[PDB]
């Protein structure tokens, strides 16, 4: 049944946003826009997280959301946890307007991200290229800053 | 596909908590349990809203989850919304130790609650035997304390 998710995002800090998520056939790719305050300036990882739990804070959510068992990638790659949605660019007023595609995530199916968390981290992904252990896992992009339960909307 | 899920409810107020799903079967009832607290003594209406969509509060959650179109009821009752878990009650100390079995709501399928919005409300839930036009939609359970999305759990 699901085309349209939505998810608001919080943490302990100032990070906060709204992102959109539309799938309008199952077979096609998912659109991903919205806007997040409170940031930094600069890249900072954005990742579907396997679990939509929050009841220990971001920390909860546990690790991307991997089904596949795949290494750490960007959105680009075949190598890439389904949760991979590489970086988002905040501007100098510490907003990012997200804008992302990605036919690797669903609102349906195996890779459906309802009901999973969306997390917007402290640092830059390095999209696995990094060349340690750390990279192949979370991409080096440190704190999850805000998250949420995706959920479907109308 | 999911087995556990569990949703975290936050309000504007005191009220809050963590309620726990866990469904073994596909095909077998649903355990819902954990605590609200910051209740008055007393009945809660306890609802699957449709939406899992909190950009504005619980508000935005919308009706309650009926995707047979049907009349609000008690979760005993055969004319009742998928969303209809009925009431919770909250001791003298402020507390719902939530307790519930249910055969209609499912993690998984067509009635998947995943995603959805779990409120606990301000008054007793009538169960559809209350007169009102409001009864038959809401039971006259009134304004939404907390809620929070549904999310897959570990
Ligand atoms: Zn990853
Ligand atoms: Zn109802």
């Amino acid at each position: 049944m699901a085309t349209k998710a939505v998810c608001v995002l919080k943490g302990d800090g100032p990070v906060q946003g709204i992102i959109n998520f539309e799938q309008k056939e199952s077979n096609g790719p998912v659109k991903v826009w919205g806007s997040i305050k409170g940031l930094t300036e600069g890249l900072h990882g954005f990742h579907v997280h396997e679990f939509g739990d929050n009841t220990a804070g971001c920390t909860s959510a546990g690790p991307h959301f991997n089904p596949l068992s795949r290494k750490h990638g960007g959105p680009k790659d075949e190598e890439r946890h389904v949760g991979d949605l590489g970086n988002v660019t905040a501007d100098k007023d510490g907003v990012a307007d997200v804008s992302i595609e990605d036919s690797v995530i669903s609102l349906s199916g195996d890779h459906c991200i309802i009901g999973r968390t969306l997390v917007v981290h402290e640092k830059a992904d390095d999209l696995g290229k990094g060349g340690n252990e750390e990279s192949t896992k979370t991409g080096n992009a440190g704190s999850r800053l805000a998250c949420g339960v995706i959920g479907i909307a109308q």
